[PDB]
């Protein structure tokens, strides 16, 4: 809560809102096939509160392939991933129960789990490999009350998008423990890196999956709260025993506003991709611009993302005495230099620091400076 | 799920949606602040859980007099009543207390505080008089688990409105037995009978009360899922040791659509008054229509509603004998007729059905003979 270096600019870095400076607004055929939907007006009385039949039979489409293959039933329409995760919990454990959580993590999953009633334990991402998983640590975390498996992919905070492989290992470590994957990946297809993208239910086979996702974070319509769960039921595990917990439950907030479920069919089939190059092409740039000059700073070790609008730096405590955690280092830096950086202790991962690269370059590179006039004093 | 008669067009006077048959269709001052919000793309991005500063200002603004004094921070916006209930309800009251329900009152009140791992006291509607609150049944039906009571104004399922004196009458024995009275009025302002209209805060001086409401019922854009919770502290027992609860819970589904809230300054202080006289003024002559019908049929008892969508119905159990429950008449009448009525027992209070005035009168007539020709048969 402290005061910025009232002698800079403040420059936020922290905040996950794409369309803040708006250099990220929506392609303008999402916002017309709203308008589009408002003006057609068929779409301003009561849905299933699963959604429209249509709405929920066109995202269907949009998400299938023989290997995970997507039907108009598998999709509940939800009021974003917040929910698409709140149901997708309620429905699997109850008050007394365990979930594997990643470290670090959307600070989500805690708040929810542990006011559900769920007791949470934390796998871990290995920043010396891409942030990938620890795969002693999962296959002994498990136990009796273990409910759930939770895969963050791409990561918030990390950056990260995993490998064609590492998918199949965890999708291995399922099968070997009889366990559920809660597979967020709210952040699919926003992939930039060589590597291309792998939703984690197309590589399954004897795994059961729910899949979150929606327009939030895509087409940058984050305020606008629409969102689904994709089931993914693969070996009757799940079966209609599953899917009437999700249909009963969803009757309790009912959820998203029929508009956005209206401009559904139409925004997926009527944004170009020009839309979407645009966007990771301008994420890539802003990403290797923050990496490269927080990586040349000494003291701060950069993880280069591959996906997603993150990356993290990790403080090595080797050289900078002063302050004693990531949660002071952020707190003088923001009084100091006016940089606003989000401690990674809120991902249960300290010592270390969250970026968003959303914000605009001529920004990423003022802001870099900073950090590094920063550095030349402290570490 | 019996099917109807096939030789006879299906009446359906069941379903409380005003945009079924497009005969309420919303005012296109609403439809054009919608896409004036989109248009401006101010509102895409992320709002506090809470709601816009600017929007929750602004409905403050809408709702204000100096005896229920409203001011933009008692203001929270929640996608409809539904969560403008779940919340109330969250935190006023924990698993093994008690609330006081209408009987007969919306089937939603229970879905939760059952649901919410609440226990559930219902206190009684006198059909004989206006159907208003049995006042032996409250005093005494209190307890020490006893958190709150709710009051359903305008009625959904009655057609209800409460007397400027009942209202003080109900709001004298909050202060004689010391609790909270959501005032669910989501159907305020929707009144056409002689009789204006009171919304239950205006008159309270030592009550606390909480308020529901939104666009779902007065603007008939019930799919678009906005909402509000009106605080109204009189006498700081609520103080910020309340407040801070909604806060804290709004934080977990994160509220409504920003289109929604961008677009509400302008709903509000855009809409033309010859909507809403238009609205009242068809909903008190399908009202009347349907009220003279069914009242000149012998056998069945109904009850004149003031405001909101419905009316209630009596079924004199005294020569109807093929039929032992509301259930089963509804049921015969919807296979051998095909008229849907609701079998009023959901709503906690059987012999009884529901039957809603949003239907062309045009409908109201012709279901009107063929429960008529049900009842030269049957009474």
């Amino acid at each position: 809560k402290v005061k910025p270096n009232p002698n800079k600019t403040v420059i936020s870095l922290s905040i996950g809102d794409p369309t803040v400076f708006g250099n990220l607004p929506t392609d303008p055929e999402v916002t017309q096939a709203m308008k589009d939907a408002l003006d057609s007006g068929k779409y301003n009385g009561y849905a299933p509160s699963i959604g429209y039949l249509s709405s929920r039979e066109e995202v269907a489409s949009y998400y299938h392939c023989p290997e995970a293959p997507l039907e108009a039933k598998d999709v509940i329409l939800t009021s974003g991933c917040s929910q698409a995760i709140e149901l997708c919990l309620a429905v699997l454990a109850n008050p007394g129960q365990n979930i594997l959580i990643p470290r670090p993590g959307f600070s989500l999953y805690r708040t929810l789990a542990e006011s559900m009633g769920i007791e949470v334990k934390l796998y871990n991402l290995l920043p010396e490999k891409s942030w990938e998983i620890d795969l002693k640590q999962l296959e002994s975390l498990i136990d009796e009350k273990t409910a759930c498996l939770v895969v963050n992919n791409p990561s918030n905070p990390c950056g990260s998008v995993f490998s064609k492989r590492h998918l199949q290992k965890i999708l291995a470590v399922a099968e070997r423990q009889c366990v559920p994957i809660l597979a967020d990946e709210i952040y699919g297809d926003m992939v930039f890196s060589d590597c291309k993208y792998e939703p984690m239910a197309t590589l399954s086979t004897n795994v059961p999956i729910l899949s979150c996702g929606g327009l939030a974070k895509r087409w940058l319509v984050p305020g606008w709260r629409l969102g689904w769960i994709l089931i993914h039921d693969r070996r009757d595990i799940f079966g209609n025993e599953i899917r009437d917990g999700l249909v009963k439950l969803s009757q309790r907030i009912l959820g998203p506003c029929t508009i956005v479920q209206g401009a559904l069919k139409s925004i997926l089939q009527r944004t170009p991709q020009e839309f979407y190059q645009d966007t990771l092409s301008f994420l890539k740039s802003n990403a290797d611009l923050c990496y490269g000059a927080l990586s040349a700073i000494p003291g701060l070790q950069p993880v280069r993302p591959s996906g997603a609008m993150y990356l993290m730096v990790g403080i090595e405590m080797e050289h900078f005495p002063e302050f004693e955690n990531d949660v002071e280092f952020t707190e003088r830096l923001i009084a100091e230099q006016s940089v606003h950086c989000l401690p990674a202790t809120c991902f249960e991962y300290p010592n270390f620091f969250r970026v968003v690269i959303t914000v605009p370059e001529v920004m990423m590179l003022e802001a870099c400076s900073r950090i590094q006039e920063f550095c030349e004093q402290h570490y």
